[PDB]
């Protein structure tokens, strides 16, 4: 099912030796998964914490810290290069005594780490708020070329059925902007999965239907993104039917890229991709990969407080492919 | 499956001759609909427009106008009145002359009926779009007693499982109040087909979890909710998981009426909740029964232009039972 997408990922992940820092030292989940990783050798873990501490916490989890690293952030040698290109990066809104106290956080020091080549992907959240997460990656690690924010994608899939849900993590209440970047770049995360891109940007209206500042949002969307990838299938302002039956599609809006076939789609709000997402899993019976952040400088993605040993190991694969 | 929620509506309904109006006297849908309906003598259907037509119009659907009623706005003896009582009724909003070429319209013609008792309620939409049914039912007939809005709601049923879903059809933005509104209006809606109400006010976290405008608005929706109807089950700002399996309520929110419960889901905003019931649907393979307008003087209700022959019939159950 979900796990053959997973096999998919591992496959070009495998073997690459990609560095993936997991700020949760002393947690469990992170040490199971952690061991597994360096122990089959799939990428190279780098955790954070007292060696002492992590080293007797593995033992009686019966488990053995393999091909894994530790960095301590009371011990780093490259601290102060560190505390340095950390200021430089907060361009004065970080005093030294400042820096040097926010680089002590397990979060920010990772992140420093991920930013400066010592790793090439942040893996946090299994004992973190998302925004603890998020900050740092927002503050020292920044988004790419012509992305201003970060949305959360969600690969669903039932069968042999895949699809991607845009934005039902991070930004509440997106912009015809916003909206417009979350649609192209969450195409491209899609492109990862082995997913040929074609979005449908949901609203309560198809091309038309109801008129009100809610679907032009939607549809001026759909010109800025249109615009900005010309080759991008994705059409805008469509149901969730014209969006997936393509009896629908027809009906209500020929004439239009998506004929009922969309894989990707990019809801209008924090409020309809959250709830969304959740109706798709629980009453769809569809398997859910939690949030993915997309569009920052380097991979960073949020566990989920309570996940599983296995989703560390799957965010991961999935953290270590968007830096390859 | 939803089949068998309507045996239940056409059970009370059945036998206790409502009236049901029919604005679209030449909609080979609803005649086919009206012909059966008067057939079994369920209720006793009145459609509108010219005689010879409709009576025509029969004919070559190879269709009997058995107990069914037929008024032509250009021949009705009660006119007269009518206007008048439109007049009226648009307290000097409305000339005379005015409210005689508006009452020649069939769904403000039928609308007058369902007003001044000579029909119990109207059933119109199949080729009129969804304003042009509300506006006179508005205008017109208009919200019972402590209620400011209509809201539609939409019996969804998979098999065993049955639910109501808060307005995913009329209003765009709702406030507190509002949502308020909506989620007591359908809780006793969902009372009609036998269902036991448990309202779940959505939002894209739970009791707490994130706090901005958005989920303040749900939060303080709750409290007049629970504030004007508190022998209601109903508690707050839950997310979909939290509102759909108790495994996750007694984590994310426990001492809440709603213990992972819910069967009546108020959505916070149209573009969440449309795309809601639309993803149940085509997702979660849920038969969903179009928009049931709630909470007026007397029971108006809309079907979607291309919808089924017996999609108005089942409407019209329904209709005749918010009647009873």
């Amino acid at each position: 099912g979900m796990a053959d997408l997973f096999s998919t990922v591992q496959e070009k992940v495998a073997g690459k030796d990609v560095k993936i820092v997991f700020p949760e030292g002393l947690d469990e989940r992170i040490l199971e998964a952690v061991s597994k990783l360096a122990g089959n050798k799939v990428l190279n873990p780098i955790v954070i914490g007292n060696e002492n501490e992590i080293q007797a916490k593995a033992k009686e989890l019966n488990l053995t810290l393999g091909g894994v690293k530790i960095y301590d952030p009371h011990t780093y040698e490259g601290m102060e290069d560190l505390v340095q290109a950390f200021v430089e990066r907060r361009k004065g809104k970080a005093t030294e005594e400042q820096a040097r106290k926010a680089l002590l956080d397990e979060n920010y020091f990772g992140t420093m780490l991920v930013y400066k080549g010592l790793a090439d992907g942040l893996v946090s959240g299994a004992a973190h708020s998302t925004a603890d997460t998020v900050r740092p990656a927002l503050q020292i690690i920044k988004t790419k070329e012509g992305v201003k924010k970060t949305s959360g994608v969600f690969i669903m899939a039932r069968g042999e059925e895949q699809y991607v849900f845009a934005d039902c993590a991070i930004n509440i209440a997106p912009d015809s902007q916003d909206l417009a970047e979350i649609a192209i770049e969450s195409a491209n995360t899609a492109k990862m999965f082995d997913i040929e891109p074609r979005v449908a940007m949901l609203s309560f209206s198809t091309k038309g239907s109801a008129k009100s500042d809610e679907t032009e949002k939607v549809a001026d969307a759909v010109k800025i993104a249109k615009e900005k990838a010309p080759e991008l299938t994705l059409d805008g302002e469509f149901q969730f039917d014209a969006a997936f039956v393509p009896s629908v599609a027809e009906k209500k809006a020929p004439d239009s890229e998506i004929k009922g076939d969309a894989n990707v789609f990019v809801f209008p709000s924090l409020e309809a991709g959250n709830i969304g997402y959740k109706i798709a899993q629980r009453l769809g019976n569809f398997e859910a990969v939690g949030p993915i952040l997309q569009g920052l400088n380097m991979p960073v993605n949020d566990l989920s407080r309570g996940c599983n040993a296995e989703d560390v190991y799957n965010l991961a694969l999935i953290t270590a492919a968007q830096a390859l």
